[PDB]
């Protein structure tokens, strides 16, 4: 599923050199998100093992599904006035549980409003 | 960011010896007037940031040092005079690094060590 490639693409960073806002202006366009600013994004850190199975045991309802486990991740949000590029970011350091969609066994979007 | 900018200059050389230094450290502007003791490290500069984060860990007053270790080029003057041209003589290198970092990003390159 090209999908799930891209909600790692997107969503995924296992050991992240950084959590600040840096780290997001470099991660932003990296993967693909600034063309044009992409308002607010998550980066989840860790192992991927444990996103996946958010599908299933490490999961609960909630369309969407609510992590029972929590993550490290790092939201970062535009900042800087109109979102043209160059995209300018802060960074939300966090650790917390998250909400995914899945899709026939596959994380395929991040809930950022949760 | 001038620092960070800066430090790159001074002390960044991705891909050894007397020639290479004194023409680096021209090119770099670092003989007006000769500067005695310069290093240059080469490498990947993502493992060099990271220092800062990931990859390095706190040292002594406000500063940082590399979790691996770099190869380096160390340029020292000789001769007399402190006016260029500037000679230089080569050290190549394979040790952990000091820096210092702010906002995430190398600023300063500690040669004492
Ligand atoms: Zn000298």
């Amino acid at each position: 599923d090209p999908r799930y490639t891209k909600f790692l693409t997107q969503h995924y960073d296992a050991k992240p050199k950084g959590r600040d806002a840096r780290y997001c202006e470099s991660m932003m366009r990296r993967r693909g998100l600034t063309s044009p600013c992409k308002e607010v994004n998550t980066f989840i850190h860790g192992n991927k093992g444990s996103i996946k199975a958010i599908c299933g045991a490490n999961g609960s309802p909630y369309n969407l599904r609510i992590s029972q486990s929590p993550f490290q991740i790092t939201t970062c949000k535009h900042t800087g006035g109109s979102p043209r590029p160059p995209c300018r970011y802060r960074a939300s350091a966090g650790f917390r549980h998250v909400v995914i969609a899945c899709e026939n066994g596959l994380p395929v979007h991040f809930d950022e409003s949760f």
